[PDB]
């Protein structure tokens, strides 16, 4: 636990907050300010039960904790494990999208509605029909549509689904079979329903071939995020056991997306999760690691670092402890 100490010393970001553990940061600019919707790690395994909302009033501002806005006890369909959330706005309402586990052990995604971005949010009684697995991200397209992206394998259970239907004997593909991708569905105007069944998002390599299941350096693992820049859509995501946030580009929110490279090098703690958000004069990467907790994977803190799109559209790799650091993974 001294190799950990080198990384803390050269970390490029300090924890945005330290009075509670935070993870899975989803950043949005709502109503002139930056709101962050992270998960809330509890210091008792990932047994989170509630969400807070954080805010930066302006660039460089101190980070405000706007308090708890949703608890699993008010989510009647869910039993436990309030994981990586996201938010969207429409018609003056704010919607909090969140993955949670039913009593029978299956993850699904539910939504909660509020009249302000800081809530409080009133959760719908049933989960969103046609969703499953975890890690929602809702893209507010320039054209006025909203798209829901979701999925995570391993613990996230996506591997048990094909064409939106569960099977106990559905497993993660192996070898030369195409790796599973995240799901995408346009949202209905009423925002709490999908407008359509979800579709597979396909990630391609440099030769236009879907990433293979045995390509763990690049294949989708969990936590999709999409942002728009310079006329293209950027899909970014965690690769899980290779500990990277990678990204790919498409001219459509539906893909297919062509793999581009690594956006974030490995962080301390097993998981890595992020969002990418434009705030006034600067794009930022929001991410998390386990430095604050001394390396405990399930006790995380969110961070932010400035991100840069080059003229050719690529995004240079961000190294959370410096390019020189010995990677934690
Ligand atoms: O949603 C997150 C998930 O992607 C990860 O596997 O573990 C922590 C969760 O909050
Ligand atoms: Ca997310």
């Amino acid at each position: 636990a001294a190799s950990l100490q080198a990384l803390a010393r050269t970390a490029i970001s300090a924890p945005l907050v330290t009075h509670l553990y935070t993870a899975d940061p989803s950043a949005h600019v709502f109503d002139g300010a930056l709101y962050i919707y992270p998960s809330h790690d509890l210091d008792a395994h990932f047994d989170m039960a509630d969400y807070h909302v954080l805010r930066m009033a302006h660039p460089g501002a101190a980070v405000e904790d706007l308090g708890q806005v949703l608890h699993v006890r008010d989510v009647p369909w869910a039993q436990r494990q309030m994981w990586a959330p996201d938010a969207a706005q429409r018609n003056g309402k704010t919607y909090l999208y969140f993955p949670a586990k039913r009593a029978d052990g299956m993850f699904q995604i539910g939504v909660a509605v509020g009249d302000r971005p800081e809530g409080p949010f009133v959760a719908e009684p049933q989960p969103i029909a046609g969703t499953y697995s975890i890690d929602p991200a809702v893209l507010a397209d320039d054209d006025g549509a909203h798209y829901l992206y979701f999925g995570g394998i391993w613990g996230g259970q996506l591997q048990h689904y094909r064409d939106n239907a569960y099977a106990q004997t559905h497993q993660e593909p192996v070898g030369d079979a195409p790796a599973l991708g995240p799901r995408v569905a346009r949202l209905h105007e009423r925002m709490i329903d999908l407008a359509e069944p979800s579709r597979e998002v396909v990630i391609l390599d440099e030769h236009g071939t879907p990433l293979r299941a045995d390509d763990h350096a690049r294949r989708f693992f969990e936590g999709p995020w999409v942002h728009q820049h310079a006329g293209r859509y950027y899909l970014s995501y965690s690769t899980g056991d290779t500990h990277r946030i990678c990204y790919a580009t498409s001219d459509s929110p539906y893909g297919p997306f062509t793999y581009q490279g690594v956006l974030l090098a490995p962080v301390v703690g097993w998981t890595t999760h992020h969002s990418i958000c434009l705030f006034q004069q600067q794009w930022y990467l929001f991410y998390h690691d386990s430095v604050l907790s001394g390396g405990q994977t399930h006790l995380r803190s969110i961070k932010m670092a400035p991100l840069a799109h080059a003229a050719d559209g690529t995004i240079a790799t961000i190294y959370p402890y410096g390019e020189d650091a010995v990677s934690p993974w």
